[PDB]
Parts: structure tokens; C-alpha cells; sequence
């Protein structure tokens, strides 16, 4: 059993309105303190070889449904249920 | 400089269709090692004391814009930018 | 051919952080016309009997995956491709 | 008072991962009648001339913070609230 953890956010360079948004909405409110926001959407895939084979199968899931490459960059940890 | 770090879940108990879906259409699709999804949607604040006084802030941005207690379930980690 | 549209909300009377935020992000660019903010996810489904029966099938699909009724409001129409 | 309504979407002809597997999920379940989905997000804003000049208005908010051009594609609608 492993536990991949996939971070999805959008192409390094493209301006995100979720963050520009909470940040923002974040001053307006008072936090001035706040600089600057960046939001992603993390996906934890439980299942079930080994670390290495296990990255490469969620990197096809991403290649094939979980993530635009257009629009869409993103990142896999796997770690070994123990 | 620091960077605050909100990982924010539905509550401990509730079903998450994006998880639920994210799972059978990763079944659907071949990978039936997959056993079981969960979504989160992650938020980094970088902004301007010390770490544990940070924490208190967005603790309050959590607390007054960021969650909603009666469906969300946060967590906050703050590093320090060195 | 039809086209069923799911218009999917958080259950009246949940405060929606989303909502909130748009809000505070735009009066806090000067539009302070903006007196409130909703936001909901649309799902428009195109499926293959007549459109009473089709509404009929997408309610399942949201009784059983698409929606969570503990923390979801949902509606459905349903119009038939001409 | 008015209600515009702001309709935002993946520009045309870029893959959407959420519609893709929530069509995915949906055949696996059994709903093979389910051929296609596409998701949006729609926005409610409830704000303080006329219609039109209403429209100007939240079409600068998109411009400027609800939507980003080059991965966004929207659509607005202007009620009078009576």
C-alpha cells in the first residue's frame, strides 16, 4: 500500500485568479501582512510493486486524465504505507 | 518573510464526490490498483513577527474568510523564507 | 440527444468562503457596487427515452456520486437537442 | 439591484480534466447513456445604473481579477432585480 500525493497547479507564468482573489479579499479584510497567494489542489491516491513503479503509473493517471499539460503542471510524491 | 502553508478538507465524516469520482473514473480507465482518492485544496500565504505568531494570523484568516468551520476541517504550517 | 444541466450549491444557510471572498477581492478594487457574491459549479451532462425520464437518471447520478445532500443543494433541467 | 450572472469556462477547445472523469465515473457506474459532460463556473453577483452599464462593469471585473484571458473564456448576463 503507498500514498501518492499529486499537486496540480497552473503552468508556471499564467496568473491565477484564485489566488489574486484571496489575496485581495485578504488586505481588504486587514492582513496587509499578506503578500502574495498561490493556490494548487492536492489529490492523495491510495493504492497498491514498489515507490518508483508506483510514480510512473499516477504519472500516466496525469498524463491521461488527471491533469492538462496545456494549462497544467504538476508534481507526484509516492510514499510506502507502513 | 514567511510562507504560510493551508491545507483545507471537508470534515472528518463527509463524502467528497470530487474523491469518489476521481477514483472510478481512475478505475474506469485501467488502474484498478487505485483504492481510494481524497481531494484538498491547498492555499500558500507568503507574507510578513515569527512563525508561531504568523500561524495566529492565518489562523484568524481561516477563522474569518478562508473556512468554514461547519463543513471544513483546515490545517496550518508556517516556514520561514530564508 | 439531451442536455441536463446540474446546477450544484451548498446547502442554504452555509456561508460559502468562495462567495465571501470574490466580494472583499472586488471592493477591494473600487468596485464597491458589488454588494454580494454566490458561486456554484454547473455540469452540463449530454446523455442519450424522453426528458422527465432523463431528469429522472441524472437525479441518481447525483443521489449517488455527483452530490453530497449533507453539505449539497442541487437542481436539474433538462433539454432535449433539437 | 441587479443580478449578473458570470459564466467562466476553459477556453474552447482545451481539455477539461474534471468533465472527462466526471463522464469517466459516470459510465463506470453504469450510466452509459452519459456521453459527454463539460463543467463551469458560474458566479452570482448581486450589485448596485442599468443593465447594460451593468454588464461594463463586471466585464472590467472579469478583466481585471474574475477571469484570465488566456485560459478563461466568459460569459455575462445582466437581470434587473424587480
Amino acid at each position: 500500500m503507498y500514498k501518492a500525493t499529486v499537486i496540480i497547479k497552473l503552468k508556471k507564468g499564467v496568473l491565477n485568479p484564485e489566488g489574486r482573489t484571496i489575496q485581495r479579499a485578504l488586505n481588504f479584510l486587514g492582513f496587509n501582512n499578506v503578500k502574495e497567494v498561490q493556490t494548487y489542489k492536492m489529490i492523495d491516491i491510495i493504492m497498491e510493486e514498489n515507490e518508483e513503479k508506483v510514480k510512473e503509473e499516477v504519472e500516466e493517471m496525469c498524463k491521461k486524465l488527471l491533469a492538462n499539460p496545456v494549462i497544467h503542471d504538476y508534481e507526484i510524491k509516492v510514499e510506502k504505507i507502513e
